[PDB]
Protein backbone atom coordinates (compact mmCIF):
# COMPACT_ATOMS: atom_id res chain seq x y z
CA UNK A 1 0.00 0.00 0.00
CA UNK A 2 1.12 3.51 -0.50
CA UNK A 3 1.50 4.91 3.03
CA UNK A 4 1.50 8.45 4.34
CA UNK A 5 4.93 10.02 5.06
CA UNK A 6 6.31 12.45 7.57
CA UNK A 7 9.89 13.51 8.48
CA UNK A 8 12.08 11.04 10.40
CA UNK A 9 14.00 13.92 12.09
CA UNK A 10 13.62 17.66 12.34
CA UNK A 11 15.18 19.97 9.74
CA UNK A 12 16.66 23.34 10.67
CA UNK A 13 17.56 25.98 8.11
CA UNK A 14 18.20 29.72 8.11
CA UNK A 15 18.14 32.22 5.27
CA UNK A 16 16.47 35.35 3.94
CA UNK A 17 13.03 36.29 2.65
CA UNK A 18 13.11 36.91 -1.12
CA UNK A 19 10.63 39.75 -0.74
CA UNK A 20 10.98 40.97 2.85
CA UNK A 21 14.75 40.63 2.98
CA UNK A 22 14.32 39.45 6.61
CA UNK A 23 16.45 36.76 8.22
CA UNK A 24 14.34 33.72 9.08
CA UNK A 25 14.87 30.51 10.98
CA UNK A 26 12.95 27.57 9.66
CA UNK A 27 12.13 24.22 11.30
CA UNK A 28 10.37 21.26 9.75
CA UNK A 29 9.00 18.80 12.27
CA UNK A 30 7.25 15.42 12.08
CA UNK A 31 3.45 15.44 12.30
CA UNK A 32 0.74 12.82 12.79
CA UNK A 33 -1.29 11.01 10.13
CA UNK A 34 -3.77 13.26 8.28
CA UNK A 35 -2.27 16.52 9.59
CA UNK A 36 -1.28 17.90 6.18
CA UNK A 37 1.39 20.53 5.95
CA UNK A 38 0.87 23.27 8.52
CA UNK A 39 2.84 26.51 8.71
CA UNK A 40 3.42 28.15 12.12
CA UNK A 41 4.52 31.69 12.90
CA UNK A 42 6.46 30.96 16.08
CA UNK A 43 7.65 34.58 16.44
CA UNK A 44 4.10 35.54 17.47
CA UNK A 45 2.62 35.00 20.93
CA UNK A 46 0.41 33.10 20.68
CA UNK A 47 1.76 31.07 17.80
CA UNK A 48 -0.38 31.38 14.61
CA UNK A 49 -0.83 28.18 12.60
CA UNK A 50 -1.98 28.20 8.98
CA UNK A 51 -2.67 24.93 7.14
CA UNK A 52 -1.15 24.87 3.66
CA UNK A 53 -4.50 24.67 1.88
CA UNK A 54 -6.10 26.56 -1.03
CA UNK A 55 -8.71 28.23 1.24
CA UNK A 56 -5.93 30.06 3.15
CA UNK A 57 -4.33 31.60 0.06
CA UNK A 58 -4.31 35.41 0.42
CA UNK A 59 -1.91 37.20 -1.82
CA UNK A 60 -0.91 35.84 -5.17
CA UNK A 61 1.18 38.50 -6.85
CA UNK A 62 4.89 37.69 -6.85
CA UNK A 63 4.65 34.55 -4.65
CA UNK A 64 2.08 32.36 -2.93
CA UNK A 65 1.02 33.67 0.42
CA UNK A 66 -0.96 32.09 3.21
CA UNK A 67 -3.10 34.31 5.45
CA UNK A 68 -5.11 34.01 8.64
CA UNK A 69 -6.57 37.31 9.83
CA UNK A 70 -3.77 39.89 9.60
CA UNK A 71 -0.94 37.24 9.83
CA UNK A 72 0.85 35.99 6.68
CA UNK A 73 3.25 33.29 5.64
CA UNK A 74 4.87 34.31 2.39
CA UNK A 75 6.53 32.45 -0.46
CA UNK A 76 5.46 28.93 0.32
CA UNK A 77 5.70 27.51 -3.13
CA UNK A 78 9.32 26.34 -3.31
CA UNK A 79 9.18 24.51 0.01
CA UNK A 80 5.79 23.03 -0.89
CA UNK A 81 7.25 21.85 -4.16
CA UNK A 82 10.05 20.06 -2.30
CA UNK A 83 7.43 18.36 -0.10
CA UNK A 84 5.25 17.24 -3.03
CA UNK A 85 8.27 15.95 -4.91
CA UNK A 86 9.34 13.83 -1.90
CA UNK A 87 5.85 12.67 -1.05
CA UNK A 88 5.62 14.36 2.37
CA UNK A 89 2.02 14.31 3.62
CA UNK A 90 2.34 15.57 7.18
CA UNK A 91 4.70 18.17 8.64
CA UNK A 92 4.81 21.32 10.75
CA UNK A 93 6.79 24.15 9.28
CA UNK A 94 7.86 26.69 11.87
CA UNK A 95 9.07 30.10 10.87
CA UNK A 96 10.48 32.93 12.91
CA UNK A 97 9.25 35.58 10.47
CA UNK A 98 6.64 36.11 7.80
CA UNK A 99 8.49 34.58 4.83
CA UNK A 100 9.95 31.17 4.00
CA UNK A 101 13.67 31.46 3.28
CA UNK A 102 14.57 31.61 -0.36
CA UNK A 103 17.85 29.59 0.05
CA UNK A 104 19.56 29.42 -3.46
CA UNK A 105 16.18 30.20 -5.17
CA UNK A 106 15.32 26.59 -5.92
CA UNK A 107 13.88 23.65 -4.02
CA UNK A 108 17.37 21.94 -4.03
CA UNK A 109 18.50 22.90 -0.57
CA UNK A 110 15.16 21.92 0.96
CA UNK A 111 15.23 18.56 -0.75
CA UNK A 112 18.79 17.93 0.41
CA UNK A 113 17.97 18.82 4.02
CA UNK A 114 14.89 16.68 3.99
CA UNK A 115 16.53 13.70 2.46
CA UNK A 116 19.51 14.06 4.89
CA UNK A 117 17.03 13.95 7.82
CA UNK A 118 15.13 11.06 6.17
CA UNK A 119 11.44 10.23 5.89
CA UNK A 120 9.14 8.04 7.98
CA UNK A 121 6.31 6.00 6.52
CA UNK A 122 3.21 6.02 8.71
CA UNK A 123 0.59 3.38 9.23
CA UNK A 124 -2.21 4.97 7.17
CA UNK A 125 -2.94 4.97 3.48
CA UNK A 126 -1.88 8.02 1.48
CA UNK A 127 -4.92 9.80 0.05
CA UNK A 128 -4.70 11.08 -3.50
CA UNK A 129 -6.93 13.45 -5.41
CA UNK A 130 -7.74 11.89 -8.79
CA UNK A 131 -8.88 14.14 -11.63
CA UNK A 132 -11.92 12.57 -13.35
CA UNK A 133 -13.08 15.50 -15.58
CA UNK A 134 -11.25 18.17 -17.40
CA UNK A 135 -11.31 21.46 -15.48
CA UNK A 136 -10.06 24.61 -17.15
CA UNK A 137 -9.85 28.25 -16.05
CA UNK A 138 -8.79 31.17 -18.20
CA UNK A 139 -8.24 34.86 -17.72
CA UNK A 140 -7.12 37.00 -20.65
CA UNK A 141 -4.32 35.14 -22.48
CA UNK A 142 -3.53 32.88 -19.45
CA UNK A 143 -4.89 29.35 -19.02
CA UNK A 144 -4.59 26.56 -16.48
CA UNK A 145 -6.08 23.11 -16.91
CA UNK A 146 -6.44 19.82 -15.12
CA UNK A 147 -6.92 16.69 -17.33
CA UNK A 148 -7.53 13.04 -16.34
CA UNK A 149 -4.33 11.03 -16.43
CA UNK A 150 -3.32 7.82 -14.72
CA UNK A 151 -0.08 9.16 -13.20
CA UNK A 152 1.22 12.70 -12.53
CA UNK A 153 2.48 15.08 -15.20
CA UNK A 154 2.87 18.86 -15.57
CA UNK A 155 3.31 21.01 -18.69
CA UNK A 156 4.08 24.66 -18.80
CA UNK A 157 4.36 27.09 -21.63
CA UNK A 158 5.56 30.77 -21.27
CA UNK A 159 5.45 33.43 -23.91
CA UNK A 160 8.18 35.83 -22.87
CA UNK A 161 9.15 38.38 -25.46
CA UNK A 162 12.85 38.56 -24.35
CA UNK A 163 16.27 37.85 -26.01
CA UNK A 164 17.34 35.33 -23.39
CA UNK A 165 14.89 32.91 -25.14
CA UNK A 166 9.79 28.19 -23.75
CA UNK A 167 7.79 25.15 -22.86
CA UNK A 168 8.39 21.88 -21.04
CA UNK A 169 6.58 18.73 -20.02
CA UNK A 170 7.52 16.57 -17.15
CA UNK A 171 5.99 13.22 -16.40
CA UNK A 172 7.08 11.72 -13.19
CA UNK A 173 7.12 8.14 -14.63
CA UNK A 174 10.44 9.14 -16.28
CA UNK A 175 11.54 12.60 -15.07
CA UNK A 176 13.32 12.79 -11.71
CA UNK A 177 11.94 15.62 -9.57
CA UNK A 178 15.24 15.74 -7.65
CA UNK A 179 17.70 15.81 -10.59
CA UNK A 180 15.68 17.59 -13.27
CA UNK A 181 13.29 19.98 -11.49
CA UNK A 182 14.40 20.76 -7.91
CA UNK A 183 17.54 22.81 -8.87
CA UNK A 184 15.78 25.26 -11.12
CA UNK A 185 16.04 28.73 -9.62
CA UNK A 186 13.90 31.77 -9.08
CA UNK A 187 14.44 34.35 -11.81
CA UNK A 188 13.68 37.97 -12.52
CA UNK A 189 14.34 40.82 -14.92
CA UNK A 190 16.16 43.99 -13.96
CA UNK A 191 13.44 46.51 -14.96
CA UNK A 192 10.78 44.57 -12.91
CA UNK A 193 13.10 43.87 -10.00
CA UNK A 194 13.67 47.64 -9.56
CA UNK A 195 9.93 48.30 -9.92
CA UNK A 196 9.43 45.69 -7.16
CA UNK A 197 12.08 47.18 -4.93
CA UNK A 198 10.42 50.62 -5.38
CA UNK A 199 7.21 49.00 -4.02
CA UNK A 200 9.12 47.50 -1.08
CA UNK A 201 9.26 44.04 -2.57
CA UNK A 202 12.13 41.86 -3.79
CA UNK A 203 14.29 43.09 -0.88
CA UNK A 204 16.27 39.88 -0.40
CA UNK A 205 16.85 39.12 -4.05
CA UNK A 206 20.40 38.81 -5.33
CA UNK A 207 22.46 36.69 -7.70
CA UNK A 208 22.94 34.40 -4.64
CA UNK A 209 19.29 33.30 -4.75
CA UNK A 210 18.03 34.13 -8.27
CA UNK A 211 18.96 34.16 -11.97
CA UNK A 212 19.15 37.89 -12.67
CA UNK A 213 18.43 38.94 -16.30
CA UNK A 214 19.10 42.38 -17.91
CA UNK A 215 17.73 43.28 -21.31
CA UNK A 216 19.91 40.66 -23.07
CA UNK A 217 21.43 38.05 -20.88
CA UNK A 218 21.86 36.14 -17.63
CA UNK A 219 24.15 38.17 -15.35
CA UNK A 220 25.02 35.36 -12.94
CA UNK A 221 28.76 34.63 -13.54
CA UNK A 222 28.33 30.84 -13.39
CA UNK A 223 25.28 30.79 -15.68
CA UNK A 224 22.40 28.33 -15.86
CA UNK A 225 21.82 24.90 -14.27
CA UNK A 226 19.61 23.63 -17.07
CA UNK A 227 19.26 25.00 -20.55
CA UNK A 228 15.50 25.43 -19.98
CA UNK A 229 15.95 26.54 -16.34
CA UNK A 230 13.29 29.27 -16.47
CA UNK A 231 10.48 27.03 -17.57
CA UNK A 232 11.65 24.21 -15.26
CA UNK A 233 11.29 26.64 -12.39
CA UNK A 234 7.74 27.46 -13.46
CA UNK A 235 7.01 23.74 -13.31
CA UNK A 236 8.53 23.76 -9.79
CA UNK A 237 6.24 26.70 -8.84
CA UNK A 238 3.14 24.95 -10.27
CA UNK A 239 3.97 21.78 -8.28
CA UNK A 240 4.14 23.80 -5.03
CA UNK A 241 0.86 25.67 -5.76
CA UNK A 242 -0.95 22.44 -6.64
CA UNK A 243 0.15 20.88 -3.35
CA UNK A 244 -2.19 23.40 -1.72
CA UNK A 245 -4.91 20.90 -2.60
CA UNK A 246 -3.75 19.17 0.57
CA UNK A 247 -3.13 15.76 -1.19
CA UNK A 248 -1.08 14.54 -4.17
CA UNK A 249 -2.63 14.59 -7.58
CA UNK A 250 -3.41 11.72 -9.90
CA UNK A 251 -3.84 13.80 -13.10
CA UNK A 252 -2.24 16.17 -15.55
CA UNK A 253 -1.64 19.94 -15.16
CA UNK A 254 -1.16 22.19 -18.19
CA UNK A 255 -0.29 25.87 -17.69
CA UNK A 256 -0.22 28.51 -20.43
CA UNK A 257 1.30 31.73 -19.03
CA UNK A 258 -0.32 30.96 -15.66
CA UNK A 259 0.99 32.39 -12.35
CA UNK A 260 0.14 31.90 -8.69
CA UNK A 261 -3.22 33.68 -9.03
CA UNK A 262 -4.59 31.54 -11.88
CA UNK A 263 -3.14 28.36 -10.36
CA UNK A 264 -5.13 29.21 -7.19
CA UNK A 265 -8.35 29.85 -9.23
CA UNK A 266 -7.86 26.48 -10.84
CA UNK A 267 -7.61 24.82 -7.44
CA UNK A 268 -10.74 26.66 -6.25
CA UNK A 269 -12.76 25.65 -9.27
CA UNK A 270 -11.60 22.02 -8.98
CA UNK A 271 -12.45 21.81 -5.26
CA UNK A 272 -15.87 23.28 -6.00
CA UNK A 273 -16.62 20.94 -8.91
CA UNK A 274 -17.01 17.73 -7.01
CA UNK A 275 -17.93 15.69 -10.09
CA UNK A 276 -14.39 16.39 -11.48
CA UNK A 277 -12.45 14.54 -8.70
CA UNK A 278 -12.51 11.88 -5.97
CA UNK A 279 -10.18 10.88 -3.09
CA UNK A 280 -8.41 7.55 -3.71
CA UNK A 281 -5.95 5.32 -1.90
CA UNK A 282 -3.82 2.42 -3.22
CA UNK A 283 -3.88 -0.59 -0.89
CA UNK A 284 -1.30 -2.31 -3.10
CA UNK A 285 1.71 -0.21 -4.04
CA UNK A 286 2.52 -2.75 -6.72
CA UNK A 287 -0.48 -1.83 -8.89
CA UNK A 288 -0.59 1.94 -8.28
CA UNK A 289 -0.01 4.29 -11.23
CA UNK A 290 2.74 6.16 -9.27
CA UNK A 291 5.61 5.24 -7.02
CA UNK A 292 7.95 6.94 -4.55
CA UNK A 293 11.52 6.36 -3.68
CA UNK A 294 12.59 4.56 -0.50
CA UNK A 295 12.04 6.65 2.72
C1 LIG B 1 9.14 33.73 -5.80
C2 LIG B 1 8.30 33.25 -6.98
O1 LIG B 1 7.86 31.93 -6.73
C3 LIG B 1 9.07 33.23 -8.20
N1 LIG B 1 9.66 32.14 -8.71
C4 LIG B 1 10.28 32.49 -9.83
C5 LIG B 1 10.07 33.82 -10.01
N2 LIG B 1 9.32 34.26 -8.97
C6 LIG B 1 8.88 35.66 -8.82
C7 LIG B 1 9.93 36.59 -8.29
C8 LIG B 1 11.25 36.73 -8.67
C9 LIG B 1 11.79 37.74 -7.88
C10 LIG B 1 13.13 38.32 -7.86
C11 LIG B 1 13.39 39.36 -6.98
C12 LIG B 1 14.66 39.93 -6.98
C13 LIG B 1 15.66 39.45 -7.82
C14 LIG B 1 16.85 39.99 -7.82
C15 LIG B 1 17.89 40.52 -7.80
C16 LIG B 1 19.17 41.16 -7.78
C17 LIG B 1 19.21 42.48 -7.04
C18 LIG B 1 20.58 43.01 -6.63
N3 LIG B 1 21.43 42.96 -7.85
C19 LIG B 1 22.35 44.09 -7.88
C20 LIG B 1 23.55 43.65 -8.71
C21 LIG B 1 24.41 44.82 -9.20
C22 LIG B 1 25.48 45.15 -8.18
O2 LIG B 1 26.31 44.27 -7.87
O3 LIG B 1 25.51 46.29 -7.66
C23 LIG B 1 20.56 42.94 -9.04
C24 LIG B 1 19.21 42.47 -8.55
C25 LIG B 1 15.36 38.42 -8.67
C26 LIG B 1 14.11 37.86 -8.70
O4 LIG B 1 10.83 38.15 -7.07
N4 LIG B 1 9.70 37.49 -7.32
ZN1 LIG C 1 9.34 30.36 -7.89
Amino acid sequence: MIKQRTLKNIIRATGVGLHSGEKVYLTLKPAPVDTGIVFSRTDLDPVVEIPARAENVGETTMSTTLVKGDVKVDTVEHLLSAMAGLGIDNAYVELSASEVPIMDGSAGPFVFLIQSAGLQEQEAAKKFIRIKREVSVEEGDKRAVFVPFDGFKVSFEIDFDHPVFQQASVDFSSTSFVKEVSRARTFGFMRDIEYLRSQNLALGGSVENAIVVDENRVLNEDGLRYEDEFVKHKILDAIGDLYLLGNSLIGEFRGFKSGHALNNQLLRTLIADKDAWEVVTFEDARTAPISYMRP
